[PDB]
């Protein structure tokens, strides 16, 4: 039988928002805090000369500088870790991630912004299965664009198993990136964190997990954009 109640709260309340303002133009997704850190979508750097907006349950903080930011890549994912200033209010440090097993069960999770109030919000759940490597996975839930970030949770046993990246071009397939292999490990011990800082994508387009990703929608496995 389907699972019973589940709370998402834990897991919503470390969900932030965030806006790159760079060179005019400007990027804005999801990210899951963690510890001293924020894990969000590598694509969030499209463009890194500015200032990045993070909203968290504890409010709204502003980094003046982008460039100083301390990040780590995930080699071959649309995934990267963002090591907040040193003057930055930590995220607890319960949340569990895991790799997603074959056919599991999963719901989106968000966190809503525009203020009255700050709150969970749990999505539909859906199967979901790999696509190549195992990089991105698929799921039906519907998301809209600027909600990659966001957390695909496995109702199963409630770990985070990927973040919401990318869309196909009609909008009717979503892609995950996925959590990858030893990511607690790499969240604890800070020696297999190779951290470097200024580091953008200055491509309009990059081939990920076997699909070319467009940092946006235009006018092997079939094409997507990052949302």
């Amino acid at each position: 039988l389907f699972k019973g109640p589940r709370d998402y709260n834990p897991i919503s309340s470390t969900i932030c928002h965030l806006t790159n303002e760079s060179d005019g133009h400007t990027t804005s997704l999801y990210g899951i805090g963690f510890g001293p850190f924020i894990i969000t979508n590598k694509h969030l750097f499209r463009r890194n000369n500015g200032t990045l907006l993070v909203q968290s349950l504890h409010g709204v903080f502003k980094v003046k500088n982008t460039t100083t930011l301390q990040q780590h890549l995930i080699d071959g994912r649309d995934m990267i870790i963002i090591r907040m200033p040193k003057d930055f209010p930590p995220f607890p440090q319960k949340l569990k991630f895991r790799e997603p097993q074959r056919e599991e069960r999963i719901c989106l999770v968000t966190t809503n912004f525009q203020t009255k109030s700050m709150s969970s919000m749990v999505s539909d759940t859906s199967c979901t299965f790999p696509s190549s490597d195992g990089i991105f996975w698929k799921h039906w839930i519907q998301t809209k664009d600027g909600q990659a970030g966001s957390p695909l949770v496995s109702t199963r046993d409630g770990f985070i198993v990927g973040i919401h990246s990318a869309s196909n071009f009609t909008n009717t397939n979503n892609y995950f990136t996925s959590v990858p292999k030893n990511f607690m490990e790499l969240l604890t011990n800070q020696e297999a964190q190779q951290w470097v800082s200024g580091w953008r994508l200055n491509a309009d387009s990059v081939l990920w997990g076997g699909h070319k990703v467009f940092m946006s929608k235009p006018e092997m496995n079939e094409l997507v954009y990052s949302q």
